[PDB]
């Protein structure tokens, strides 16, 4: 239609209007939705996410938000779209399925900004490639739909997945955000090769070997550029030759995805899921020092997750359900709630890979390993309640997509997830040292702490778990404030977030600062170059086109 | 001085002289060294490597070449000195060891160019940190340097490198060209994690978490940027927040390399090296349909290497110690030759690691695979003969540096090497039906095939070796010709080159065409906003400032 | 010369010297001091100010530093030199007196940059009116010069200074900087009235009514601009029409300055000096909340200072003289020393103006007043030891000159200073809780405290007044250290330093950050616009032209 709530920078209205026209004109009218009025206050669910802004929203809700919907039905349209964009000055906030929630899901950085729906029409599994091992997707190819091809296709025989703790989210998008999933497979971007995208001027791009053109060929000739196949080794090596830049695509506004080739990881032929439960707050230290061999090792396999109680307690039920108290919890009430559970108070999941004889040693190997710590109890999903997450991470180990985790998302009434993501060594000492701070700010913040930690190799992702209840401001108020704060202290220790929220990108790449934000400076750099006009998706990762003020635009 | 033999363009021979002179002014007259006489005419030794030119030279020896070496003692002289090629558009040629022989060596694409000699002076092994397991260094801290260091630190029994077939190349210069090494830290490239570059406009940038500060300390207080510790997931995490840029530093001219943490490999307490030798050509074939679900299935641990048994002769023999016969060997010869030597046509080098448990039945699952090759032949270094290169490639397969390798850039009299290096999948067909080609090309150019196989996860790295006598004119012509020939065939087929030589960059990022050139379009364009100048070797990865013509300069 | 031993950005070396030759060509090779070698080395004293650098250096000796000294010989001298430093894009660093010791001294925030030496020349004393109660004056007019010109004009007796604590700094510089005194003339900068300026662009500049045109008459025609004699009000009416600008003109990098108008504060007739000494550290806390008040009221007249016993006691001696101990000063040898001198732990300096029925009352009223804080105790110079300062500042607050202070530079042995300074509310609580910081770093950073606090109107400077041992590195980090740390707590806590020193003013600016930096864009912006080439001393006050780097600048 003709009046969203919201314009774009500089964008008058009747120039709205012909954008939204000239769109409508080919999208389909059923491709587009604008929006018009509060009457789209309306937040959502995990299974129907909305676009038009942030369900989890710690802003006021109107805070980050669309002008207008737009799913492109194929590679063309994306590229009309950027014309027209381009030719307006429009902006961009293109996305794969939106469930990119506690980091701002739909909602776009700058808010009168057109969303690129894309997953929406470009759904397909272009090709799995059982002798590479390999898939090559859409934007829209959620998890378990990539699962349940596999499956109708009886692929899980041959092939495996590599899920993140929930089903839904957009392998792709995924893949972009540098998500991360717990198989050994579970470094997401790492395991990209081949990938397009509509450039900023709408000129198609394919990485690496990408652009080794597949050579002609009777069947193949006179196909759209986005519809041709892909040359042999496109999707087997990343690398290419010359520039490697397909970095340049991840968390930034370089260009718009429309396609890409993940590996797969082919079954094993031996799979044991299990559970150190760790008695002790402070096992959390020994706890790691203890990984930290292991995992360089490669006794420890996929990336294993050290578990804050609560989060398995609260996949388990509401907060309200363990105490009809307000503030934080005591430490001995998570004591008491270890228990209640047969938990830890940490807890440590992973998983074996390959044939018995391989994952005996190993496991022999690590539960001896564990030993030293006291209390310590091992375990296989078998030895566990029905509902116990043992039981819901033997799946996910395995590339299984489930949907048991948003129950936690639900400590609170309306609950709603920010995640407070710094990176922090694999060092007992700092995993220490990090958690106080995060904690110490949670009780400040009046909040339940509840996080951990994906074990990286030679890092460790510190997943802290914000909660609260979106219809409370006083809250709200506190989580920024949290925020904010946990932010700055861990970059004044020393740590950095890996990925964050659309409303502290800025803050945090300010954290990145080296010599006079360099890296930032860089960035801009490029981007301008090729975003000439800031129409896609402008301040992304804390970036910035010319033509957007740091002034008007920071946070 | 005052007159060199080639001047960059346009510069005129005062301007030469004052560049000249403000820059010997900075560095030392020891850091100088013009390039006046052909008396330089002089292409070296491994040992001691030449910068003005390529030594294993195709061209004309003359043809790619220095103006003058300039050995930047610091960061900031680098800074100075782009600074300077800024005022002037003199451009840039860095390197760090120069043994990039068979690509070009020290020899700039553009003639009259300037060599940064950076390695000489910038020699530092800034750290290397056993709980992180992995080093921070310098252009100049070659392997055996990084060896020795560890060595006179007793650190071997802690931790392991990864080299490529030589010892002296430069950690640093190999792992941008995306250089690989045997063990399973095989990936050089990729087992990098921050990094500081002197970008194109003179100011530093560190990668990834290099660029989440240090924080402050008394301690630290007052050092330049270039000096500056780093912080404490810098090198742990590659990532980092936002882009990720690192690769524009890699196989590019978008920045000038001053430094890199490599992460190092743990010593995995046991180790089998061997090798299975293949007894039929076409062995290699049925070679491969083994090998690949053993390296998918991480049966296979590092990259093992599948040699032609040429490689291993010449290692052992230059080719007239084999045949006083100027044409190629006849298939019939080989035979003779691999008999003689116990040797397979094909050879299948590898190694296995960790505790014994682990290492058994890893093995038990291999040799059982190579066993429907009849004939096939397992062997540890223990089995052979003291000068077998199986010998040679345990230390490799562990990490040891050695020089055994170039003997065999013996096996023609003025032996020179080129590489012709394509990518290839991992399936016996591709590799027979890529080989085939290569071979019968070399045979109509009048040589002896000899190339390997580096056994890649879902790719394999075809490294054809070509050698030749650079003293032969109708030889090194026939090269040329088989060069261009072999990279218009593979690419015909569907396969590129992943690194090459400084004569043909042009040639292969041609292969690299898809939509019109789209890829070679968007590098210049991110060239050219960081490098308006086209300072800093141009032409590099074929890719060129607006400044260098396509005529003037392709190739 | 020819080889200063730094050059200014991209700088060649024969424009340095064209430069320095055309240069030489103005103002005499006896206005000319190139600094060709470390033989500059040299720190001097405050007899004898160095210009090259910084003495109380807290970085490296050479860290900010001269590419060459000039002294402009008269404006127009001034006039040709920027036309030179804009011809060649060399930059300034124009300076009074240079005691700006502190703070940087001489030294330029940009080194290879020139020297301006004004005051070298520009010493005199224009005018002073009698009528108008105001002196016109150079740069080169030191105080004590200031003084002795009254003096040998018998003035005194009608008229009256306002000095800082040292005597020979520049009246000028010291009123740009917004520098502070005693008298209740001590807001310098505010006491200015008519300033005449030489933008960056050469052209002359008369703020306010200097603006306002002398009519002509046959006694002044012919006479260059910056000869010509001022308008009337000129001097006695700093606001002129229109745009009130003078202030681009203070702690900035706006214009040259060579002349400026100070008004004169005219003998009161009646002036009595005193000292209320506090006993308990605690009583700076109820000693503010008294003041504040009395301030406000007018019942105090000029600007009082509450001292730190250590600066009372330093100016007494060295640290050494009162402990052998390498340490910071327990708290109970204050209070020993507080006693050992008849001071206070903290202690209160002011003075009485008018006529005696006048002051009778004031100090009825002070006196009063004080009288809740036990112990007190009160008096004059007379009531008082022959070195007491209490006797140095009677002299002081009446605008007498005197050199007495800096012995207190002298507590440590290569004594310097650096002056920490953050403005505080004048609440005893708010002084108490600012100094509990301060201190406490202090102590951390191991150092004595030492500061006091300008009686401001509804604020108060605070000094914080960081000494050390220039030749002592671990301690030059610990203050650099202690320098930026200090800076965020305060800014953290809400308190902004008022002026700093070269070595901070980035850091510092940061902190003036609301709307993402907006003040500091504004700046830059006017900045630009007006000096373009950012010849005019880049990075004052941290602000910088385009041209300069943030990062390749900044701190
Ligand atoms: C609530 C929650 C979230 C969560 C989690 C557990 C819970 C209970 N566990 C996660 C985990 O283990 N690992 C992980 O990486 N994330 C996890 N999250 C967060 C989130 O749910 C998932 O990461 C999810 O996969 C992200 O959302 P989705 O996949 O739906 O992606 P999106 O909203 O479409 O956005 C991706 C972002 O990247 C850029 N983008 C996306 N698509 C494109 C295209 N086509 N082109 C260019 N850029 C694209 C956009 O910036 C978009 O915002
Ligand atoms: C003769 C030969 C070569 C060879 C080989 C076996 C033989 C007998 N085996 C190799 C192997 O197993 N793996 C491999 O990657 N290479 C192998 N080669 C080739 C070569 O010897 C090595 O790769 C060698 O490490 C490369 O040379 P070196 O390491 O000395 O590097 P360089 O000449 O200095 O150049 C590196 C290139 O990259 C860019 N570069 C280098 N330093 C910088 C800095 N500081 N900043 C920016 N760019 C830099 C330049 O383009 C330079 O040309
Ligand atoms: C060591 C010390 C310092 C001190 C003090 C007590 C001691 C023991 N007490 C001070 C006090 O009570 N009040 C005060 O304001 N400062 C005090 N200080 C610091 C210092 O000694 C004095 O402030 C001193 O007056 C400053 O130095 P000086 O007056 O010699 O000035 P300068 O070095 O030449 O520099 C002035 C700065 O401002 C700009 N400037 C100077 N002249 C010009 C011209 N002509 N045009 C444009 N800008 C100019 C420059 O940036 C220069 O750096
Ligand atoms: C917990 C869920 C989660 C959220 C954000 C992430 O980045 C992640 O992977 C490391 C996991
Ligand atoms: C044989 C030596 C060699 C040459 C070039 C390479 O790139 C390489 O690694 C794959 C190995
Ligand atoms: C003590 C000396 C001092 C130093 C710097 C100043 O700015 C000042 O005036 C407020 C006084």
């Amino acid at each position: 239609e003709f009046r969203p709530l919201t314009l774009p920078p500089k964008l008058s209205l009747s120039d709205f209007n012909e954008f939204i026209q000239d769109i409508i004109r080919i999208v389909g009218s059923e491709n587009v939705e604008v929006i018009s009025s509060k009457d789209q206050i309306v937040d959502g669910s995990y299974m129907k996410p909305t676009h038009t802004h942030d369900p989890h929203h710690v802003m006021d809700q109107d805070y980050f938000l669309a002008s207008a919907i737009v799913a492109p039905r194929n590679v063309a349209d994306v590229q009309s779209i950027v014309g027209l964009a381009n030719k307006f000055s429009f902006p961009l906030w293109p996305i794969s399925i939106g469930r990119n929630s506690g980091y701002g899901g739909a909602a776009p950085r700058v808010s009168g900004s057109v969303v690129l729906d894309m997953g929406k029409n470009m759904n397909r599994v272009l090709e799995v490639n059982v002798e590479g091992a390999y898939c090559v997707v859409e934007p829209g190819v959620t998890y378990h739909d990539l699962h349940n091809y596999l499956e109708a296709n009886n692929l899980r025989d041959k092939l495996w997945l590599d899920v993140p703790d929930l089903g839904g989210g957009s392998v792709l998008g995924n893949a972009v955000e540098r998500g991360v999933g717990y198989t050994p497979y579970g470094d997401h971007w790492m395991m990209h090769s081949g990938m397009e995208v509509v450039l900023a001027n709408g000129e198609l791009l394919r990485t690496g070997m990408g652009a080794l053109p597949d050579p002609k060929r009777p069947e193949t000739m006179g196909l759209k550029p986005e519809d041709q196949p892909w040359s042999k080794i496109a999707h087997l090596f990343p690398y290419g030759f010359g520039p490697y830049i397909d970095g340049l695509f991840s968390q930034s506004n370089m260009g718009i995805v429309t396609k890409i080739g993940i590996w797969l990881m082919p079954n094993p032929r031996g799979y044991q899921s299990y559970l150190i439960t760790l008695p002790k707050d402070g096992d959390l230290k020994q706890a790691v020092d203890i990984i930290r061999p292991l995992r360089l090792g490669m006794a420890l396999q996929n990336v294993p997750t050290i578990r804050h109680i609560l989060l398995d307690a609260a996949v388990l039920g509401d907060k309200r359900s363990y105490s009809s108290r307000t503030e934080p919890l005591s430490d001995e009430e998570l004591d008491k709630i270890a228990k209640q559970l047969n938990l830890g108070r940490w807890n440590f999941y992973g998983a074996l890979y390959g044939p018995e004889p391989i994952r005996r040693v190993l496991w022999e190997t690590i539960k001896d390993a564990f030993s030293a710590i006291p209390g310590v109890k091992f375990y296989f999903p078998e030895d566990t309640p029905e509902n116990s997450v043992l039981r819901v991470r033997d799946k996910t180990m395995q590339g299984i997509p489930t949907y048991d985790e948003l129950k936690w998302i639900d400590w609170l009434p309306n609950g709603a997830h920010l995640f407070f993501s710094p990176i922090a060594k694999v060092s007992g000492e700092d995993a220490m040292m990090q958690y106080a701070v995060t904690k110490k700010r949670c009780q400040e913040a009046g909040l339940d702490f509840i996080g951990t930690f994906t074990v990286g190799m030679r890092e460790m992702h510190h997943i802290v778990c914000i909660v609260f209840n979106k219809k409370d401001l006083i809250q709200k108020r506190k989580v920024q404030w949290l925020m904010r704060t946990l932010i700055d202290d861990c970059a004044a220790n020393g740590w950095g977030e890996y990925r964050t929220h659309l409303a502290f990108m800025d803050q945090i790449m300010e954290t990145y600062n080296w010599n006079n934000s360099s890296f930032l400076r860089f960035n801009e750099v490029l981007k301008n170059a090729v975003d000439p006009n800031g129409i896609i998706a402008p301040g992304k990762s804390g970036v910035w086109p010319s033509q957007y003020s740091h002034v008007t635009w920071k946070l």
